[PDB]
């Protein structure tokens, strides 16, 4: 007994802020008396297509329940400027809310998205109570309270001007230049600088004004996570050499008036945030250890000295953590624990739930979890965890997926919560959940971000050790007699599309896979990103003046290297992405290699329809029970997908 996790549970999980929320994503709030929680619930509904928010309120002694101050509102997608363009096109992720209490603790401010506007909405926080509340031409981007009546918040109608001036361009035709990104979209883009306004209301009058200079200071500036006061002594962080972007950081503690001491214990070194607590007489801290930083863990340090003392550490993510008291209340994710509300005790260890919006996951019949480890030829630290399926025994020889994640804590689906892991271990494959290792040009010194990414992608030097660090995964689990290695599939979204075009290129390895958008080539990186991405895209490495002939495009092109390309290739992608896949979809198509693109409206790099996702999730089941178990599903709504299917396999004679 105990049911399976099957896609059709996994797509509904409920969720907590942004997908990728790491330590110090702002997901919760404690109200100014440290009683109540607030945070944001979201419910996929795959049959509705449909997200379900709700606003949530929970006591933070736990003893009663949890309560929904409002209930509604669309995905509202998260985006800020990115290529010296003021609004780039959504990534597809959700934007976290971050409920503000007001002074009383009465009510909480936050944004909310309905017919395509973003608002300012107060809710009670019991006593319940809807209602929109600030309004504007434009989205607001930000809200706090100045007192219980009084609210600034911001945005930018200079956008808005910019559009409306963009489309009165349009009269006379656009001059095609630096504003265009053909990939998405065939309209100029607004360019930066566009100001940021602050204005205020008043909830008893209805009346705006500007914003005075103070209160802007107020709302722009914001909390740093790696600084901290106790009493006299401000603790923060800083490097021997302060301009080395990968030089390790180390505690300073600064007494008073006198020089910055620098703490001598390895725990000290790489915080990620800090807390200080001058009723005890303590520095907490949150940082990531162990073998290839695979772990969280807490430090507790009396102030008056620099002796951290590790309180807790676990696998898996702590996010948004604020201090009551003697208690820290987070987010909490791990391998088989989706988000959860969770609280810590900063004396001893425990930590303990606090509210959890999905059922008990090990009330289902869960894949086996373990995590695995080794030191790459490279001698760079590598972990990855092994999902096997539930009724698994030793000795049988298992079809092995490959799903790659670039963050931590819940199997979900991986970078963009695109490859179903505990669904694909249900359905009897060995899954592999890949954390790609540091690059070798992360260990020397840069000063610029960009000019190591040049050194990481110098004749693909990253990409072979990324790929050779795959192998090496893969044999290990060939060694234990887990895995079958005929039957290895590869997936991936962001970083781990290319690996997957690299990986099927200049490898044997694999023997189906699937990808969410394609093409690691000259077009998809020159043409399609437009002159302005084109041109500074350079500098990172990528050769967007060379020819997709050349050495560097040859390593990941699909146009130059149809021929000689066997593996069968799913791409499930965003319809504003498709075009990039199209040159390199037909190069395989006319060479008769196994191909299939998919395309799904009204979508981004990272897809947010609960359908759209739901149907992600199954073809790609139902691809790889078919290429690595030579498995069909007899369903009669299927039958057109495996004819397409076995006339493609058709094509290997």
């Amino acid at each position: 007994e105990a049911p399976p996790v099957t896609p059709e549970v996994l797509v509904r999980l409920a969720d907590i802020g942004t997908m990728s929320a790491s330590e110090t994503t702002p997901l919760l709030s404690l109200s100014p008396d440290g009683r109540y929680v607030a945070f944001q619930v979201r419910q996929a509904d795959p049959v509705t297509n449909l997200n379900v928010f709700r606003m949530v309120v929970k006591a933070t002694d736990g003893a009663t329940d949890a309560i929904d101050v409002d209930v509604g509102g669309e995905y509202l997608f998260w985006t800020i400027p990115s290529w010296g363009y003021a609004r780039n096109a959504p990534s597809g992720a959700n934007l976290t809310i971050q409920p503000r209490w007001s002074p009383s603790g009465t009510h909480l401010a936050y944004l909310r998205q309905d017919q395509g506007r973003v608002r300012v909405w107060r809710a009670s926080v019991k006593g319940e109570g809807a209602s929109p509340v600030i309004e504007d031409a434009y989205d607001i981007e930000d809200v706090q309270w100045l007192d219980d009546n009084t609210l600034i918040y911001s945005g930018r109608p200079g956008f808005v001007e910019a559009e409306a001036e963009i489309e009165r361009e349009g009269r006379r035709g656009w001059v095609y230049d630096e504003r265009f990104h053909p990939l998405t979209g065939a309209r100029p883009r607004v360019l930066e600088p566009i100001s940021i306004v602050y204005q205020v209301l008043d909830l008893k009058t209805g009346t705006r004004r500007a914003a005075t200079p103070t209160e802007v200071a107020r709302l722009r500036e914001k909390p740093d996570p790696l600084r901290a006061m106790v009493g006299r002594t401000t603790f923060s962080v800083s490097r021997t050499d302060p301009q080395n972007i990968n030089a390790p950081t180390t505690l300073v503690a600064r007494r008073g008036e006198g020089e910055p001491v620098r703490c001598d214990e390895e725990a000290c070194q790489n915080i990620t945030r800090m807390w200080g607590d001058e009723t005890a007489n303590v520095l907490y801290f949150l940082r990531r250890e162990g073998w290839a930083s695979n772990e969280m863990a807490l430090y507790r340090m009396p102030a008056d000295a620099l002796k951290p003392v590790r309180i807790w550490h676990a696998t898996g993510l702590l996010q948004g953590c604020e201090r009551q008291a003697k208690r820290l209340i987070c987010a909490q994710e791990s391998a088989l624990q989706p988000r959860r509300l969770v609280t810590l005790n900063l004396t001893s260890g425990q930590m303990s739930p606090l509210y959890d919006p999905n059922p008990d996951l090990s009330r289902y019949r869960l894949p086996k979890v373990e995590r695995l480890t080794l030191r790459n030829r490279n001698g760079i630290e590598v972990f990855s965890d092994l999902v096997l399926p539930p009724d698994y025994q030793l000795g049988t020889r298992l079809p092995l997926v490959i799903v790659q994640y670039s963050s931590r804590g819940f199997l979900r689906g991986g970078t963009g919560d695109e490859n179903p892991i505990l669904p694909l271990a249900t359905a009897g494959f060995a899954v592999l959940s890949f954390h790609s290792p540091r690059s070798e040009a992360s260990y020397q010194r840069f000063t610029s971000p960009i000019a190591q990414s040049k050194a990481e992608y110098s004749n693909w030097r990253n990409r072979w050790n990324i790929l050779h660090t795959l192998e090496d995964l893969i044999d290990d689990l060939d060694r234990r007699g887990v895995i079958d290695p005929a039957r290895v599939g590869l997936t991936g979204l962001s970083d781990g599309a290319t690996t997957v075009h690299f990986g099927l290129i200049n490898s044997h390895r694999f023997a189906a896979a699937v990808t969410s958008s394609c093409c690691t080539d000259s077009f998809t990186a020159s043409v399609m990103n437009g002159p302005r991405i084109s041109g500074a895209l350079k500098a990172y490495g990528i050769e967007t003046d060379q020819a997709d002939d050349g050495p560097f495009w040859a390593a990941t092109s699909f146009v130059v290297n149809a021929s000689r390309l066997d593996t069968p290739l799913l791409i499930q992608s965003a319809d504003e992405e498709y075009l990039g896949a199209l040159p390199g979809f037909t190069a395989l198509q006319q060479a008769r290699k196994p191909v299939e693109l998919i395309i799904y409206p009204n979508e981004h790099h990272v897809k947010w329809q609960p359908a759209h996702r739901l149907a992600v999730y199954n073809r790609t089941i139902d691809w790889f029970r078919f290429w690595l178990m030579d498995q069909s599903d007899p369903a009669p709504d299927k039958a057109a997908q495996y004819d397409r299917w076995r006339a493609l396999r058709a094509l290997r004679q």
